[PDB]
């Protein structure tokens, strides 16, 4: 109605002074980085468990102050049941001059996708369910023109209810990369993300890490056996030309039959296992094409994978003063309405 601005108090966490709106009670550090640190605590305006993400040095550069609008433009962006979103957004400051400090609320999260996995085989109903959440996420996100580009296990935070959310951190780490992202292609087609998404539902079928390379080169080899060797529509599309000849010199290895691979598997899983481990990432399934793909026919509703608003990224290609990035992290913060 009902204009004020937050109660606020103050209380010493991970080695600085918190200064928090009373709505968050019983804050807990939860992890401590460069990045700044975090605090569980307990929302009691919603009901929920949440995280408090203070930011360590938001304005200390350039590069930092562009971080901060970035990463605040990104979760303000983000609206979707898979993707990690914001609770709210707050600054004790009460003008830009005071401008400071920036926290960060989300839901609290306990659980990445590795623990509550624990290298098991799961069901072929439960990789459904799992999967087409990822897929679902993923939807969402490139539809606003994002890449996620290091999609993995400890990237996607899960539930009790396998509730799955993608996430861009972490609560072994090279192994579900897309090829061209490990020989740094540039250029990179959304589908990169759709290759980790292979990675992932893989292990999740047959308890195994699809390609457990040892270093950037044995990563390389696992997955040339297992796919085969570029073949010709691919090479044409390759404009360096000791890339050509180095891949052309390599003895040739066929894509292997993945139904004898994931012998045991859905046959179904296998089919859309053959549609993301291309080598090739224009011949890629996407997120679209396999959410309306046959294995996931008991979760498959095409009137509720939404899209994403248009996503303005054109800051992205600006250089600015810090003053000017900070002024335009304030606006954002203070523009910020909560979701319902
Ligand atoms: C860069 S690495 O050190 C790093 C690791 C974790 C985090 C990190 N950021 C958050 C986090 C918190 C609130 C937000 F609004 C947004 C992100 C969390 C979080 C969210 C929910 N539950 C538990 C923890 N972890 C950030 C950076
Ligand atoms: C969890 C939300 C999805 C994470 C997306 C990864 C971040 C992509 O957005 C980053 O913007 C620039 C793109 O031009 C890279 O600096
Ligand atoms: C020997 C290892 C070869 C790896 C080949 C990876 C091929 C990835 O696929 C390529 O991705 C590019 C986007 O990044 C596109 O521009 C190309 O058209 C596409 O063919």
């Amino acid at each position: 109605h009902s204009q004020e601005r937050p109660t606020f108090y103050r209380q010493e966490l991970n080695k600085t002074i918190w200064e928090v709106p009373e709505r968050y009670q019983n804050l807990s550090p939860v992890g401590s980085g460069a990045y700044g640190s975090v605090c569980a605590a307990f929302d009691t305006k919603t009901g929920l468990r949440v995280a408090v993400k203070k930011l360590s040095r938001p304005f200390q550069s350039i590069i930092h102050a562009k971080r901060t609008y970035r990463e605040l433009r990104l979760l303000k962006h983000m609206k979707h049941e898979n993707v990690i979103g914001l609770l709210d957004v707050f600054t004790p400051a009460r003008s830009l001059e005071e401008f400071n400090d920036v926290y960060l609320v989300t839901h609290l999260m306990g659980a990445d996708l590795n623990n509550i996995v624990k290298c098991q085989k799961l069901t072929d109903d439960h990789v459904q369910f799992l999967i087409y959440q990822i897929l679902r996420g993923l939807k969402y996100i490139h539809s606003a023109d994002i890449i996620h580009r290091d999609l993995k296990p400890s990237n996607l935070a899960v539930n009790e209810d396998c509730e799955l959310k993608i996430l861009d951190f972490g609560l072994a780490t090279r192994w579900y990369r897309a090829p061209e992202i490990m020989l740094n292609w540039m250029h990179y087609n959304q589908t990169v993300d759709i290759w980790s998404v292979g990675c992932i539902m893989a292990e999740l079928l047959t308890g195994r890490t699809l390609f457990p390379g040892t270093d950037h080169i044995d990563q390389l080899k696992l997955i040339l056996r297992l796919v085969g060797t570029p073949g010709a529509e691919l090479l044409k599309k390759i404009s360096s030309e000791s890339a050509r000849n180095y891949i052309q010199s390599l003895t040739q290895m066929p894509k292997m039959n993945f139904a004898n691979v994931f012998i045991g598997a859905n046959p179904l899983a296998v089919d859309l296992l053959e549609k993301m481990l291309v080598l090739d990432s224009d011949k890629r399934i996407t997120a679209a094409q396999a959410l309306a793909h046959a294995y996931f026919a008991q979760y498959h509703d095409p009137d509720d994978e939404p899209v994403a608003d248009p996503y303005d990224q054109s800051f992205e290609s600006r250089d600015l003063l810090i003053d000017e990035w900070k002024s335009l992290t304030y606006d954002e913060v203070i523009s910020f309405v909560p979701p319902p």
